[PDB]
């Protein structure tokens, strides 16, 4: 734990983090829907759809145990009604027992099997109906088919999206800020859907984790408070943890990553987090995420329309995604496995202490490197990150970055790339990336633009300059600093932000820690 | 106090000249309806022709001397016009057979000057003063003028007639010589001499202001600033207060104090304060915008047109305030009590800088969330609007060079004021009116607020077009129940044509201030 | 009527107008809300707000003559949900009597006084369910204050976007039936049909700007004046390009000279049968696509896309025709003007330099072909004032400059007689289309004395290009009472992606209450 610098005495020394988030405080209970459903307290929304028939009408399928319910839920009533993906109605009645309930549905379309992204518009359209209404239960009936990972992911959505922060409110609270108290959930053999609740409680933290540390501000998180939040999370989990200074990092020759945070009133710090299994351990992965608190350019500055310098609180995205991890792992606790979740945290500012666009810097491998422009600046800190992940000795180096913008000009806000020398490796992403619902495409890494990186003088050069495929010359160049190991690298830099919503999406934390253990 | 320095050549001062060559000019006021005494020097003649465009000139007033009486007849006089900025030059030895200096400017065929034409009437003879050693002047009124615009004249004629050399070194000006003598001929004079000192006062205050403004970054920074309103406060006998920063930040001005932390000098919080003696009724605070220099900060001024060179101008709401606080503590005027704030600092770009995306929290509370860098000067108007606030006065009025958005609704001349009260910004305008500084009353359009809801903090700095609506929506929230005007002089502050500041708003704050 | 040209065969020559709409099929009732409200059919939904508390708890005042509502609109539920401005709750449920009805309410914020950018935000939420709703009736009990002109906005806003058009298509049904429960209902019965006039009259301008290019020409543009005249009985003519040349209005056909059709001059006339007391000259901008000429629109923002928009001022004008001519005023004579025409790039499209001839004789150097709206207006007015009229108002979408000035929500007016600009400024207020008076500073006239020719069209320097381009028009009338409206920021409403039809309630107002 290091102490954080302030130009003055309102600068904040601390990353504010909700760790006991009302989520947490929420009672899940999963009923068989073969055994009816008590319309009680709260509201009762039932999940239903209509295959083929687009936009066609509501029907109630399940038993539900109370006359008037029923009689107010039957076909004739609800054929008023259609199943139009997003669509929503409210109920208002009195049950057996003379207490009057509120039920309704949300239109699941007319397509049987739901893509991540209807199921999200599903919980959007759902969550809606929990803001502006203080109930203290909500009982979920599920008409539609869902195997274990989407039923899962379908929780963790809702208590992601119904989450809010309210860390960085003072006079603007909401007044009527008031959670639901138990979740109810009726669907076919829940026996089966059981076991993916805690997981989806864990899966749910791990991602808002993160996003509350996507979410905080660069003069909040900056590379030393940011680490210090690491050390914490660490000892609530009991993960061992290193934090390397700028002495050590010197020491270590990490020339590239070091260049990268001279600017800066932070002094860099390098997180180290190891959680190793207590058995024999048959596989050791490496994860590591970029770190840049703020990205302001460097001299290069983001001064060009659009460049939206505004939005760079986001450049430690990846680095937050694996801290996500960290908490996921360190709570399910996998078998035969070590992870080490590394991150090269620094913040790219403009100085007379700044790296310039020119300069020739040393990486830890030896590689000297002309910087061709400083704001292509996560690659640097990945150089070293990268060169020292693979002295630990492991399988697999997975390393996640906000790194290039063309990601948005490729595929876009909704899927992720992935590049890699391991193909093996990279459909274990891919495998990853299914049963975790976290969308990411493979992308290659095209050879016959190495050469556009051959410098001049220094033994390689950062950017090329006659080539627009930017996500794969940055893969071509982090390539050149991992000798002899199975490698992947995701970019971020287009999903890591709802842009819709103005908020992160934590986006890696699920898709890492379904690698770690699935694997 | 101490300014710091990076080499010893840094300077450690604002240079200002008070005891200026306008200040020793002798200036008399005669009745003309005893006729003009031409003798020596030059004598101007401002003449009109109520109808007729374009139309002859013809001296009314009575000369006491045959030659020049004879010189100056219709009949000679017909081959000239009053076209509005006209002059003419006129050479002839008057009764003592001593060779005079007679001419005139046209001031057009409307029978009521505007405010800018009567600059370009002053300008015409202006040029008539330049490159001619004259050691006295004299003007005769053959047009009607009011109290107002009669000091309207001097003020503009003393401002437009000094020329700033403090920066001159090996290309001061070698001829440049000042009249010693002004005489004015004028009907019902007795009315008029008041307005004289009124105007003397009135111009330096606009003149001290326009030094300040001029006064490059390098030379005017937040210490040095600061420490030339001490000097004012000093001279004037003014109650001043400096305010540093371990003072600001018990305060919790955590909005300005996130503007100058990238500086290399620290923020000075400027408080004046004139009380008259015996029963103040109205109490009140006037705000200005004080940055020494505005680079943008990390949103960088870098953008084709974005004038970063000119960004010394963005201290002028402080000048402003400053300029009024002479013309107050000179005229003391009695029942008021004025505070003169001024939350001064630099927005530079650093390591130590505030940042785009930064949550900062405001005095009052409120969490803010830093959209743009660029959009400083109502963070630090944040701060000074809610200690203003808590003084406990009846209005606060903020003056500042805040949108550049000024320049494309009310362009260089017309400033615009937004505020929470109808009967502050009709005071505003009048002062509008009497000072002969045009304001325009702009509005702030509450629909506009929703765009500066924040997704995390309590309110956003910058809607991410109305740039200055929506800057004086931000600004509405620091204050909460106090009558509150905001005159943006963006737009106005600079004369791009004379290359100079204008030292806009001195006038108005003072007329408004006298006249409540 | 003229023959549109054409391309292509497959390109349109009329743009579809739909005068029949379910609006007009919409049955309205006004009760008090004194004597309590009956909901027993279809959608009930209550305006409330709480003044005590922002964001306070909803309360419902009124009592329903129905067991099973009652006890839904207790204090103990309504408590769950709060008046939040626009937050909106409805559920469906059975009344005493076994029929099916849906109760909620729309949140009015926590301030008793409603802006009209409040309500508009309120009927939003309410239509919101209506495009959800299948109901035969929605009933609105008003728990709020409204005085007359505020409550008839509530219904021309209701109705204009509730109204969704679909001509160029290849869930919900109309409403047959309106309740509204009001304190003293009697005062406010009179507004219902003169909302309905408002309504048409903005959709009608709201149709002709939303129509493509390829299909709003000055050709068809102009063919769709003539039948709404006919429609309306008014007396019309479309001056021709030989007209125009005999008039010299060569501002104006230099400007369309590019452009595949023919200039077309629409003139209405509306006349009381009566006395006429006093003359009005309405003039429209009425370009029908502006591409900037070869000023082309080719930088970040200019936004091309969204430039049939540029004859918003011409709809405007046609809009308040339509009001006009069904309400039937007295002791008036009004001249619906609007010079229209397309600017385009082409061989024989004006070019930026050349010197053209006004028909008041001033000659004009073009300096920016895409300020090309302030040159037909030009020749526009010259037209206008030649008709011998006691008022100019001429609208337009003119300067981007607005939307650095006054934004989106308020229109800039500009005018030579204060009197004048007063009676907008009374009538902005009345029919809640907000104006806002900006000065003509004479100071930047000087901006405008060209070396070659009488006048410059723009300024070479002066970024108050709003206050430029009034200055310039100015020189056109030369001594009638004159007023500009430039709605070149607010006559397209963004978030919804439609136009406003901004400016047909303002003008009528004006001639409605002179
Ligand atoms: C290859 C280079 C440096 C010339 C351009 C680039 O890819 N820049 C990166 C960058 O600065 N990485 O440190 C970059 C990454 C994300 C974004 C980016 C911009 C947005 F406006 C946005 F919405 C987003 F999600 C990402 C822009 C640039
Ligand atoms: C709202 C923002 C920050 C996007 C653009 C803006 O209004 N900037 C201000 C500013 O920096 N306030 O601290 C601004 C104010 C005046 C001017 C300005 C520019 C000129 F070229 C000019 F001649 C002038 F007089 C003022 C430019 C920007
Ligand atoms: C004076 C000139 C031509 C340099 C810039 C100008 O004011 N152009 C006008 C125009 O082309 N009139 O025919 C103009 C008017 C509205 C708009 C405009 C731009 C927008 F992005 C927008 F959303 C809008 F509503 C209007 C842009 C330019
Ligand atoms: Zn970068
Ligand atoms: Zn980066
Ligand atoms: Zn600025
Ligand atoms: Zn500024
Ligand atoms: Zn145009
Ligand atoms: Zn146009």
């Amino acid at each position: 734990a290091s102490e954080v610098p302030q130009v003055v005495s309102l600068d904040p020394t601390s990353i504010p983090i909700e760790y006991n988030t009302p989520i947490h405080d929420i009672k899940v209970q999963v009923y068989d829907i073969k055994g009816g459903c008590n319309v009680e307290e709260g509201l009762t929304i039932f999940l239903v759809n209509n295959p083929g028939k687009e936009n066609g009408p509501v029907k109630i399928s399940s038993k539900v145990n109370d006359k008037q319910v029923s009689e107010f839920l039957k076909d004739e009533n609800m054929e008023k009604f259609n199943v139009k993906l997003g669509t929503s109605k409210h109920f208002y009645m009195f049950n057996d027992n003379k207490n009057s309930v509120a039920v309704g549905y949300v239109g699941c379309g007319s397509v049987a099997d739901l893509s991540e992204a209807d199921m999200k518009r599903v919980v959007l359209s759902l969550v809606t109906m929990l803001h502006d209404n203080k109930l203290s239960k909500l009982t979920v009936v599920f008409e539609i088919n869902v195997d274990k990972n989407l039923f899962r992911f379908f929780l963790e959505t809702l208590f992601y999206e119904y989450m809010t922060d309210e860390r960085f409110k003072s006079t603007d609270k909401n007044v009527n800020m008031e959670y639901i108290k138990h979740l109810g959930v009726y669907i076919n053999n829940a026996d089966t859907y059981k076991e993916e609740v805690e997981k989806a409680r864990v899966y749910y933290f791990g991602t808002y984790y993160a996003s509350q540390l996507i979410a905080a501000p660069s003069n909040y998180c900056n590379p030393v408070s940011l680490s210090n939040a690491a050390v914490e999370l660490a000892q609530k989990l009991n993960l061992e943890y290193k934090i390397l200074g700028v002495k050590e990092l010197e020491e270590l020759k990490m020339g590239a990553y070091l260049s990268v945070g001279k600017g800066s009133m932070y002094p860099n710090k390098f997180i180290h987090l190891t959680y190793k299994s207590k058995g024999d351990v048959k596989k050791k992965i490496a994860l590591v995420g970029k770190g840049i608190t703020f990205d302001s350019g460097g001299y290069n500055l983001k001064a060009a329309p659009g460049s939206m310098i505004d939005l760079m609180k986001f450049d430690m995205s990846g680095c937050a995604a694996v801290l996500g991890c960290a908490y996921c792992v360190g709570t399910l606790k996998p078998e035969n496995v070590e992870i080490h979740f590394l991150s090269a945290v620094c913040e790219n500012m403009v100085s007379k202490n700044s790296y310039r666009p020119g300069d020739i810097i040393t990486a830890s491998n030896g590689k000297t490197i002309e910087v061709g422009n400083t704001d292509a600046e996560g690659r640097l800190t990945l150089a070293d990150a990268l060169v020292y992940a693979e002295k630990l000795g492991v399988d697999y180096i997975v390393d996640i970055a906000t790194l290039t913008g063309a990601m948005l000009y490729s595929l876009g806000t909704s899927y992720a790339g992935v590049f890699g020398n391991n193909e093996e490796l990279i459909n274990k992403i891919l495998q990853s990336s299914k049963t975790s619902n976290e969308p990411v495409w493979w992308l290659p890494i095209i050879n016959e633009y190495r050469a556009t990186l051959n410098s001049k003088y220094a033994d390689i050069n950062q950017i090329s300059s006659s080539v627009k495929a930017s996500s794969i010359v940055a893969s071509l160049f982090l390539k050149e600093f991992v000798q002899n190991t199975a490698w992947a690298h995701i970019d971020i830099a287009g999903v890591s932000w709802n842009f819709k919503a103005r908020k992160p999406k934590g986006f890696g934390v699920r898709l890492l820690t379904e690698f770690v253990l699935n694997d």
